[PDB]
Formats: structure tokens, sequence, C-alpha cells
RNA sequence: CCAGGUCUCUCGUCCGG
RNA sequence: GCCCGGACGAGAGA
């Protein structure tokens, strides 16, 4: 990834886009009962909190890019990649305007609660006034794909969120690109029976964790992976992103039957966003405000493992590679093990920076013990061994309780919370809701005991 | 008074067969 | 009771 310019939007004839500057988060009746060290990401550049400059940070990830062509690892990665898909029998024609729209089995309808993007939001005009769920309308977009076409500049916006202390003090506000509306109707229509196949099937054949609900899919996990498991993680992944991956996607996509619409995704390169008073111009690196990027990322990264496995381990069966991604996170298998340190090394020739899973300083043996996937551990029941727990650790739910962005929400919040919780053992889960109730507004909260979400989840089976 | 993307899963309220 | 479905809201994850 790696921006071409940037100017007043005024010399290029754009509006000046009108964030907004005052974060949502606020604290919680429960900021003092919890510890955490979190608290919300810089929005403005005329922040206090600053240790280093603003518009700087945030633009900082674009780091370049290594990498232009597709090589032959990358290419028998696309074949093997390709392959795979080919078993789902993906349906390969456009969705209809209305499904793309309102949603078919397997794709949700668009957001209704949210923007409507570029130009629209110059207009003040929002997406309930195009969209109507129960007549499924089409004619009013239709009208505005006709007037305003597609290819329309995304629009940025900081990410307004928890950060922990040093991505507050250095600014490290992650960035939002709003798709335009015209846009997710166009990359539906074209895409959306990739998405449903996709949805519809989590698992090894996608090489994808999107569609699965960890309450249930971690039971499966154990079973898909291969005897041995590697992992490691990215940073800056979407943004490191160079056109040789992109070209590769391209390349699976004409293989499984897209060929005709792989234009699209020359659009998610050469892409012009909005940042408050400028415009600016990104050349490869994945916009995460866009529609598919999920899929695509996820699909990207099955073609990145595929592709290291093949330049550090000469002769590897990739037949015998069982992993799922879910965009950069992604967790790995092998019947015999592989080493992350090395495929790590492969990666810095393709732009990839690869550390060692979870932070750990040095990489080491990847375990059913220590793996993470979604930010959730793996733990067999002790009842029944075959079930297994998506255990989230404690600190992430004791930081995201200490804050509100509309105390209205403190029942489903904290409730939801409890789902996360409870995985971490009956002990860890009535001392949560000791200290939930520590407070008087905890005791208004109506909370499920262990047995009832264990029961529940046993019967989820 | 508003304002801040793409998705998935789940919970909750409400309404339905 | 069990199942299936819808609108809205929220949480987490990517
Ligand atoms: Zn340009």
């Amino acid at each position: 990834g790696e921006i071409q310019w940037m100017r007043p939007s005024k010399e290029v004839g754009y509006p000046i886009i009108n964030a907004p500057s005052k974060t949502k988060l606020e604290p919680s009746a429960f900021h003092y009962v919890f510890e955490g060290v979190k608290e919300p990401a810089v929005l403005t550049k005329n922040d206090p909190r600053l240790k280093t400059d603003f518009e700087e940070a945030i633009f900082s990830k674009y780091v370049g890019n290594k990498i232009t062509e597709v090589d032959e690892y990358m290419k028998e990665a696309v074949d093997h990649y390709a392959g795979q898909l080919m078993s789902l029998d993906i349906n390969t024609e456009q969705m209809c305007l209305e499904d793309a729209m309102y949603g078919t089995d397997g794709l949700e309808a668009l957001d209704l609660s949210t923007s409507a993007g570029y130009p629209y939001v110059a207009m003040g005009k929002k997406k309930r006034d195009i969209l109507n769920k129960q007549t499924r309308d089409t004619k009013e977009m239709q009208k505005l794909l006709d007037t305003y076409g597609i290819n329309l500049p995304l629009v940025t916006y900081v990410k307004d969120e928890l950060r922990s202390k040093t991505k507050v003090e250095q600014g490290k506000s992650r960035l939002i690109e709003a798709s335009s509306l015209n846009d997710s109707v166009a990359m539906r229509m074209a895409f959306g029976n990739l998405y449903a196949a996709f949805h519809k099937n989590p698992g090894v054949i996608t090489g994808s964790a999107v569609g699965c609900d960890p309450d249930l899919f971690w039971s499966k996990i154990p079973v898909l992976m291969e005897e041995k498991l590697f992992a490691f993680d990215y940073t800056g992944y979407d943004a490191s992103l160079s056109p040789a991956w992109f070209e590769a996607l391209k390349m699976v996509l004409e293989k499984i039957g897209f060929g005709d619409r792989v234009d699209y995704i020359d659009y998610l390169n050469h892409s012009h966003h909005l940042y408050k008073n400028k415009t600016y111009c990104v050349k490869g690196g994945m916009p995460s405000g866009c529609s598919g990027t999920s899929i695509f990322n996820s699909m990207i990264n099955n073609l990145i493992i595929r592709t290291l496995l093949l330049k550090t381990y000469k002769g590897i069966d990739l037949d015998h590679l069982k992993m799922i991604a879910y965009g950069d996170d992604v967790i790995a298998s092998y019947p015999h093990e592989v080493d992350a340190s090395l495929l790590a090394q492969s990666g810095k020739d393709y732009g990839l920076t690869m550390t060692p899973a979870d932070k750990s300083a040095t990489f080491e043996t990847v375990t059913w013990e220590n793996v993470t996937f979604l930010k959730r551990f793996f733990r067999a029941d002790e009842k029944y061994p075959f079930l297994i727990h998506p255990v989230m650790p404690m600190k992430e739910i004791h930081e995201s309780i200490r804050w509100t962005k509309d105390p209205r929400n403190t029942q489903d919040h904290v409730r939801s919370l409890c789902l996360l919780a409870w995985h971490n053992g009956e002990e860890e889960y009535n001392k949560f809701l000791a200290k939930i109730r520590s407070v008087p507004i905890g005791r208004a909260l109506d909370l499920p005991e262990y047995s009832t979400l264990y029961r529940r989840w046993l019967d989820s089976f």
C-alpha cells in the first residue's frame, strides 16, 4: 500500500467532508469496579494525549509496494486455491439488483443505519431515503446508479473505538474507508453469489471462517486441522498488500468463473479517498470499508500462506494444508511440523511482515494450548472432551465493560459480555457477576447463571 | 437534531407463521 | 414446549 498524493479537494472539485470529532465512548457504571488500560482513540490532531503528529501517524501504515508481478509460487498458490473453491460449485452469475440491495439466502441486506457515503453524504441523503426493506424497491437505487455511476471515492473516517495507551500517545488510530452506496450495490451484484457461497461454507474448503459461530465451530476445528499447527501475526496486513496479491486474486476469480468482473478488483487497488479537507490516492492496499473486503482478505491470506509453504518447504503437499482464515487472522495445520520463523522469512520478500502469534517475542511451537483464532482460546470441556469452548480472556471483557456509547445499552452490553465470559469457567464467571453486582446498577441487570449458559451450549449441539 | 464503513456471529426488545 | 421467519437495537470479532 502507498499514497500517490494529497491535496485540497477543492483542487479536484470535491466537497470538504465534516468528520465528527468527539468520542462517543464515556465511562461506565463499571469503570472503577474493573481495571483496564484502554481509552477512546485519537479522533483529531488537537488531542492533548498526542505524543507525536497525528495525520502523520494514521497514514503511516502505507509502507510501499514490494511486488507487482505474480511469480510462479504465487501462480501455483492460485492454481491450488482456485481448485479448492471449484469443489463448492459457486454460482457465478450476477446477483439481481434487488437481492444485492435487500438480501437473499446467505447475504444480508445493506445496513440502513450506516452512511450512504459519497456523494450522498454531501447531499444530506440517507440509505433509508433510498432503500425500503418492506417493498424491496429497486427503482430509486437503479436511478442513482445511472446518475452517479460507480467507482466513487471512499470517505475516510477515524474509528471511534477503545485503544491502548501507546496507540493513543502514538495516534495509532485505525482508519475506515466508507464505500459509496453505489459501489456496495455494484460489488454485491458482481460478487454476491461468491459472498453467499463463502458465508454458507466456513471451513477448510473455502479457507475462511466468515459465517461461523465460534460457540459451535470451535468443536469442528480440531477435527478439520491436520496433526501439527502453525500460526503467526501480520503487521499492517491490508495496507501491506501489494498489487501482485490483487492480481492473484483476480486470477482466482477468473479461474472460478468471475473473469468478467475482475475489473472491480482494480478499483480496490487504485482508490481515491476524501479525508476531511483533502483528497488522496492509493495504489494497492485493500480499503477496509468496502464490499467483500472480508472475503477478499481471507482469500488472499489463503494465497499468501500457500505461496510461502511452496517457497520455503520444497516438495510440500498442499493437499495436506488445512487452514481457516478470517481476513488476516488465520489458524493453520499440516501433517508434519512447519516453522513460522522460516515462513516469516520468505514473507519479507513479498512485502509481508510476519510476527509470532499473539505478540510473543519469539516464534514458538503453536499448540492447542496457546493457539488463538478470533481472539479466543480452545479448551476442551471437562465433561465432554469432544466439545470445545471458545475462550476469550477476561482481560478484554474487562476493557469493554468499563465503557459505554450509550448507558441506555447497559443491560444488552453486559449480558453480551456474559456470553463471552462464561467459557472461562464457572469460578471465573461467578466472580465476574460478583463484581458486576458490586454496584447498584449491576443489581438491576438480569444476568444468566453459569448452569443456564452451559446447558444452553450443550443443547445447541 | 443530527453527523462516523464493510461483514459475520450472537444476545436482547418487539412483531409474526 | 419445539421449530422456522421478520423489523429494530446492542456486544464482540475480522
Ligand atoms: Zn489517481
